């Protein structure tokens, strides 16, 4: 096809949750615009102090005069970005809507228990798992806080619209996470939205983006639960991102 000139601003909003293969849509969504795609992993190694940006505006989220100064603030969050996915951008998906009214929107899902299960390995292990430990010892190499914990349950919480959250709960987990996607499902307009499974590749995303399929490049599979346990253990036993991260290079 054609080259032409695409606009530097969120075209494509992805509304599904963590661990839906969110990282592997960054990837695939950056191979088509040659510019970066909001995720969890740009704020941990490119943006830790957007932390608490999103803190206060998921603290302010529940509030028209008010909305602008949040929309404003979300705007200029995405500044610069074409997409966005994961947490904690994944619960504004109806705000993101309104303020880039162009933008298509996306949700990635897959079955309800493998979403479960990686959850536990990666983001949200129960409370007396001796894994969650080792985690937490390797976000501390990375300079990760309990203040980006606070953001991974509150916008937890703000996408599943709770007020709190039994976190160490697998029942209430899996009830919100079936709850969160057929919500999605009955609030996008069929025309502006496109489910993507885990395994559908590149053709009908790039079908419903009119862009051909990236030459030669086959669809991105990264960060995998085993993944980002040899991750974890590496962070461990180096002590510091750059002494590894060559280790590590669709993932970071
Ligand atoms: N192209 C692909 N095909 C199959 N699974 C994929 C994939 N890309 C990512 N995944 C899976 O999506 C999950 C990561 O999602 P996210 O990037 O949103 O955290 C991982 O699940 P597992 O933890 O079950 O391996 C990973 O294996
Ligand atoms: O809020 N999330 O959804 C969310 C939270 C985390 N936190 C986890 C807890 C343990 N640590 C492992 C690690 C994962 C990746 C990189 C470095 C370290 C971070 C990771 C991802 C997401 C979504 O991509």
């Amino acid at each position: 096809g054609a080259m032409i000139e695409s606009s530097t601003t969120i075209q494509v909003i992805s509304a599904g949750l963590p661990r839906t293969g969110t990282k592997s849509l960054k990837n695939a969504l950056e191979i088509i615009y040659h510019k970066p795609c909001y995720h969890m992993f740009e704020i941990i190694f490119n943006k830790q102090s957007d932390i608490i940006k999103w803190q206060n505006l998921i603290h302010d989220s529940h509030m028209t005069t008010k909305t602008i100064a949040i929309y404003d603030k979300l705007k200029e969050l995405l500044d610069g970005y074409i997409a966005t996915t994961d947490l904690p951008t994944c619960g504004f998906y109806k705000d993101l809507m309104n303020i880039y009214p162009n933008a298509k929107v996306l949700l990635t899902i897959r079955d309800k228990y493998d979403w479960l299960h990686s959850l536990r390995k990666v983001v949200l292990p129960k409370s007396n798992d001796p894994w969650k430990l080792k985690i937490e010892e390797g976000d501390k190499v990375l300079g990760l806080n309990s203040d980006f914990y606070k953001l991974t349950e509150d916008s937890l919480k703000f996408a599943f619209q709770k007020d709190d959250l039994n976190f160490d709960d697998d029942q209430v987990l899996l009830e919100c996470y079936d709850e969160y996607n057929r919500l999605v499902q009955e609030t996008v307009p069929s025309d502006r939205l496109l489910v993507l499974r885990l395994g559908d590749g590149w053709e009908p995303l790039c079908k419903f983006l009119n862009v051909e399929i990236p030459n030669g490049i086959d669809y991105p599979c990264v960060n995998s639960h085993h993944q980002m346990t040899q991750l974890t253990e590496q962070l461990i036993k180096y002590k510091s991102l750059d002494a590894i991260i060559h280790m590590f290079p669709d993932l970071i």
